[PDB]
């Protein structure tokens, strides 16, 4: 739904994520789990990590963040043509992990906050708008697949 110009801002900012994917992943998950503690309960792997120092010390959580941001980066680089990338993600998050669509909204907010905190200069108003639109499109298409799956 984005313009080419907006996609360029999305991908330009994502290149900075890729310069420290693991660090971005940790910051995003710490923000998600501290702001929305109920999400922490859906991560059986991590629900025992109840302090910020405890999540930061978890190499398992650090590895998961890379997995997550690697999949998200692959989706964003498709500039909306991400049917095949979203299919297995919707399938697992709807029917295996049982993640409400609202939690993807919480994670999207956390991504935006971390990008702004690490890259306040490059993640200005226009890049923030483009990245919000890209994540909104991701959530819309995931929600449509949830419905196809019966969830
Ligand atoms: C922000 C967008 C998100 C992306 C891109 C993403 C991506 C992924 C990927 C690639 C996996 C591993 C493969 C798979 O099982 O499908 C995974 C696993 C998982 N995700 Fe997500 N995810 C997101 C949001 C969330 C949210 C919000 C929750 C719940 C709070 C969640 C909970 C889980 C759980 C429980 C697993 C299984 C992990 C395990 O125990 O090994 N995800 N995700
Ligand atoms: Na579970």
């Amino acid at each position: 739904v984005l313009s080419e110009g907006e996609w360029q801002l999305v991908l330009h900012v994502w290149a900075k994520v890729e310069a420290d994917v693991a660090g971005h992943g940790q910051d995003i998950h710490i923000r998600l789990f501290k702001s929305h503690p109920e999400t922490l309960e859906k991560h059986d792997r991590f629900k025992h990590l109840k302090t910020e120092a405890e999540m930061k010390a978890s190499e398992d959580l650090k590895k998961h963040g890379v997995t997550v941001l690697t999949a998200l980066g692959a989706i964003l680089k498709k500039k909306g043509h991400h049917e095949a990338e979203l299919k297995p993600l919707a399938q697992s998050h709807a029917t295996k992990h049982k993640i409400p669509i609202k939690y993807l909204e919480f994670e999207s907010e956390a991504i935006i906050h971390v990008l702004h905190s690490r890259h306040p200069g490059d993640f200005g108003a226009d890049a923030q708008g483009a990245m919000n639109k890209a994540l909104e499109l991701f959530r819309k298409d995931i929600a449509a697949k949830y419905k196809e799956l019966g969830y």
